[PDB]
């Protein structure tokens, strides 16, 4: 028992003689065996048959400059007793580290030249790291590098050993994980947001693709059933997308896995086209219906801002979406205008107005129209915004200043009125008093209709800004000195100076602080006057309320101004441009009827006979480092018809 | 001067004659076909009597339709003061988008159009 | 290294890694893992926590003369244990503390706002009821005995501090005396009542409304809001 | 700074169960005075790749034992 304790930490501190003087005793041991299963005699001693751990684990664990010298002896003692197979490439039984190998190790404490030995070894290149570190609670004590050696020399900067990994022909790249995923997921899930943090992944995943595998990579599926570039965009990650998404290939052999095409080469203009299959909203679960329908992303406002998406959203716009707008704009404002007119009431005068709304049996054919008119659009928000409360379940108001919270508020609009006349036929005396409540909640729906206006959208985003984060500090600081220097008037105006009796009506505390609400409107009472006990109290006091109000409000305004130079006018256009474009694919799946005016160019070459391909996209660019050019597909034309 | 009226106040007016029309149709109802008093002496209309005495609230007239009232007439101060403070948002606002890094623009968008 | 406020020599004596075999048993800094990029660190935390007497921590808090004080807390063995003993100690003795002292300020307010409206001559600021009323019975029992439990508390805070007591006036160590005050004013009130010298509600109210003034020592917690309160 | 002084008032309000406080367990220091002093963790991040003689357990994780 002592022989396999000895000769752990001999190995650990790394005692070359040593070592080879109980390897020799270990060999003398192994003639003790009669001639049995010398093979599994020996995996009782060098390996712990608690966690499962060899010899080399340990071996690899810590490491000092007799390691090299370390290996090739204690490689070659499992070379003279025939059991090298099961002994490189033995893992964990233990349930946290299900997986763990010696390669794997290898390449974390990024030894190379070890790691060439290991492969000379014949190490199981394509094994799996299945244990307990996944840890779905990510901060902390995780690192999901997705389980293969190949990918944790990809993601943990061994580019080297990445080349040597490749050219061994028994290495897989097509292989899964417990997620599903392939390596091409795994480095999407690692590469953060800090730009250029010596940034490896773009140049990584690129050395990847570039160095081997066709298309039979981004078209895998996960368990969630993702892409690398569907997962991408869930995930947030903004500067991978970045390369995934314009990827030039300025190569013969092998740019037909490219995503950006330059059609032309005219010196300084040129005009270029971007791939474009999974990215419009033409399939189930494209990506850009992913980026706006979600949340737990900081950096949206970034995701929009690369060419082949902030393109297509300007282009959706001008062809489809800002006149699917005005009109519904036109269509809510003729709503809330015609139900304000019967409040108007033109007629002025009949015996007690004995409807919200009804039909006149007789005359009135103006009036015929227009109680229809309200009634319909009721029956057609309900339809309509019932179902954007049954479909989306996570998102509700957990942004509160963002959207899918108006279609609450479209929703209580549409139900008052039909509330109005259920309760009419009813009869339960609450006529006016649910409808009025109503007329004035549908003009305050109309701040939803105040985007489309480049001007103007930007300053109703604030205005729900203030009112929720900013209003609310205000008011419950407001409400404190209001409630304390209100008592302070209201012992003087009950059992103390005013005059004679007084005509209360309300209440005596009550009264104070209703008269002290009008300080901030105006009044300029007579309490003054039904004053004594030296009245220039009164006012002293009252004064005093002034000004300290008026600090309250020059405090809101300087914390308002944390450095508000530069965020909320930026913050701002991030939630609007944000809540313009939740708008356009709601309208963009309102009539997927006829949708023969979306944009495709045509389905241009790509670069086999296959040439009638994948709808594309055209941008164009301009001067600042000329060049020659080997790259183009036609031979700089122009608008061609033939 | 001319910056402020044709681009900016005309923000701040269409946003301000929402809440307008809005509050004074919750307003326009207590005072018709509910709480008041006995018969008043209107002259205008009904509705664009609330508006015009909501008009003054930007500018004072601390009116007696508080004592022309009933239905508990607290809930229309209640409802006036909220008017107020919703006005006085929409001024902040209307400040803090044109301080849109002011501090270096128009200091030299108005020298760019002056000279 | 503490009570002289010296920041960047604390960040070296209190880091202190030291990647040597034969002597780094004198290091400050445990790292625990190395698994690539991510790895699990240890700080040592001998005379840093508040277990002995004269804890760093103690000496960087209670202490004056010291104007990069918010850059001594933003070390990581310090800022990370203040926020820990926030989660699991400070805030819920924090909400209580509000809560309690939120039910001190209604209560008293309602005897002003007096729901029976109408009696002889409000004989009393605050009386317990010898026919009726068990709700009566709750209430000005209950103004009174926290009256008694703030001046047996923060009377101890005017007695130990001795030199920072508003120095910087807009610190702390001067709402220990507005406490105080409206503490006094309560007890004062019935004190006056026993003597009958005329000044009943004259001394009540002025607590009362000092009451609701000291609600800003409560505006804390809510980082949006505590910034607000400081201005 | 003024949050960080009402905490120690509640710290040294009820010095009666401190059964609560933080003190990971006086892990392993050099020598076999292992059990010698209460700790506290932090976790750290890319940038600058090396290799590690530093550590003092292998490679574990939310150990059990």
């Amino acid at each position: 028992k002592r022989l396999k304790k000895r000769i752990f930490a001999a190995v650990s501190e790394g005692c070359v003689e040593e070592l080879r003087e109980l390897l020799q005793d270990l060999q003398d041991l192994c003639r003790r065996r009669r001639g049995l299963d010398v093979p599994d005699f020996l995996m009782h001693k060098l390996t712990a048959s608690d966690t499962g751990k060899t010899c080399l684990m340990k071996a690899l664990l810590n490491i000092n400059p007799n390691t090299k010298e370390i290996v090739r002896i204690l490689l070659a003692f499992a070379e003279e007793n025939d059991i090298l197979d099961r002994f490189i490439n033995a893992e964990y039984t233990e349930e946290a580290y299900e997986g763990q190998t010696a390669l794997n190790i290898a390449i974390e404490r990024r030894q190379g030249d070890i790691t060439a030995v290991l492969i000379a070894a014949g190490a199981d290149v394509n094994a799996h790291a299945k244990g307990v570190f996944f840890n779905p609670k990510y901060q902390h004590e995780g690192f999901y590098f997705g389980e293969t050696p190949l990918a944790l020399a990809a993601c943990t900067n061994q580019p080297e050993i990445v080349q040597l990994l490749m050219e061994n022909e028994q290495t897989d790249i097509t292989s899964q994980d417990s997620r599903g995923n392939n390596i091409l997921h795994a480095l999407v899930t690692v590469a953060e947001d800090f730009k250029t943090q010596n940034d490896f992944v773009k140049r990584m995943y690129d050395m990847i693709l570039l160095r081997s595998g066709n298309w039979e990579l981004e078209t895998m599926r996960n368990n969630d059933g993702l892409t690398p570039l569907q997962l991408a965009a869930k995930m947030g990650k903004a500067e991978i997308l970045k390369y995934i998404l314009s990827r030039e290939i300025k190569e013969k052999p092998l740019r037909s896995l490219s995503r950006k095409f330059t059609d032309w080469a005219y010196g300084p203009v040129s005009s270029s086209l971007y791939d474009l299959t999974n990215v419009d909203t033409t399939t189930d679960n494209s990506v850009l219906e992913i980026i706006v329908y979600n949340t737990n992303i900081d950096n949206r406002h970034e995701m929009l801002t690369l060419e082949p998406l902030h393109t297509l959203l300007h282009t959706k716009w001008k062809k489809f979406a800002k006149y699917m707008f005005f009109l519904s704009f036109c269509f809510y404002f003729f709503y809330n205008i015609t139900l304000t007119l019967v409040s108007y009431y033109r007629p002025r005068e009949d015996e007690d107005l004995p409807h919200p709304l009804a039909l006149t049996h007789k005359m009135s054919w103006l009036q015929l129209l227009g109680r229809m008119f309200v009634l319909i659009w009721a029956t057609c928000i309900s339809v309509k915004e019932g179902i954007a409360i049954f479909l989306l379940r996570p998102s509700d108001l957990q942004s509160i200043l963002s959207d899918a919270w108006f279609h609450f508020v479209f929703f209580v609009q549409a139900v008052l009125v039909i509330l109005s006349v259920f309760l009419y036929l009813f009869a339960y005396k609450e006529y006016l008093a649910c409808l009025v409540l109503a007329m004035a909640l549908g003009w305050a729906n109309m701040l939803y209709y105040t985007r489309g206006f480049q001007s103007m959208g930007m300053y109703s985003v604030m205005i729900q800004k203030v009112i929720l984060h900013d209003v609310l500090k205000f008011l419950f600081v407001y409400i404190l000195f209001l409630l304390g220097f209100g008592v302070a008037l209201a012992s003087l105006i009950e059992k103390c100076s005013k005059d004679k009796k007084d005509c209360s009506s309300y209440g005596s505390f009550s009264d104070a602080v209703l008269e002290l609400f009008k300080l901030t409107i105006g009044l300029g009472d007579l309490n003054i006057q039904q004053n004594s006990t030296y009245p220039i109290l009164f006012l002293f006091l009252l004064i005093t309320y002034v000004i300290l109000t008026f600090v309250l409000l020059l405090n809101m305004l300087i914390a308002l101004m944390g450095e508000t130079v530069e965020n909320v006018s930026k913050e701002s256009e991030r939630i609007w441009r944000l809540q313009r474009a939740r708008t356009i694919l709601e309208f963009e799946k309102m009539l997927p009827e006829w949708l023969r005016s979306r944009f495709r160019m045509g389905e241009l070459c790509k670069v086999a006979d296959e040439d009638f391909r994948l709808c594309l996209r055209i941008n164009e660019v301009k001067w600042t480092e000329w060049k020659t050019h080997v790259s183009f597909l036609n031979e700089d034309p122009g608008p061609i018809r033939r």
